[PDB]
RNA sequence: GGGAUGAGCUGUGGGUAGGGGUGAAAGGCCAAUCAAACUCCGUGAUAGCUGGUUCUCCCCGAAAUGCAUUUAGGUGCAGC
């Protein structure tokens, strides 16, 4: 009853990591590192 | 300082247009740009290259080696 009392289920719902925010989560790279291709592109995976 | 009746100078009007013109030839000039003008479009071209990438705390925590490579400042697999 009474929609503000649902709630979805643990574990359910997690929220999105966001990758450029600052030095307290990924910081700068934003898990990249390198300067080489991986850097700015992907590299094929047939490659 | 050179020429200053000459292969002179100059006005007005016109013509040759981009891998094309024009050049008593320097790759010179073609609207302050020229070893291929400019504008728009393909187009948010591509760049193994440079730079940038934004709030917090808790736990753990490297590598800079091997092999191969049109490879050596890149990448794949292993090692960590
Ligand atoms: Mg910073
Ligand atoms: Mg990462
Ligand atoms: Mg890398
Ligand atoms: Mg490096
Ligand atoms: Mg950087
Ligand atoms: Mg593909
Ligand atoms: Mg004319
Ligand atoms: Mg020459
Ligand atoms: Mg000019
Ligand atoms: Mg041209
Ligand atoms: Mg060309
Ligand atoms: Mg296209
Ligand atoms: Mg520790």
């Amino acid at each position: 009853l009474k929609l503000h009392d649902l709630r979805p289920a643990r574990g359910s719902k997690i929220a999105r990591t966001r990758v450029g925010r600052g030095d307290g989560s990924k910081g700068k790279t934003a898990g990249r590192g390198t300067k080489g291709t991986r850097a700015r592109k992907q590299v094929p995976v047939t490659f």
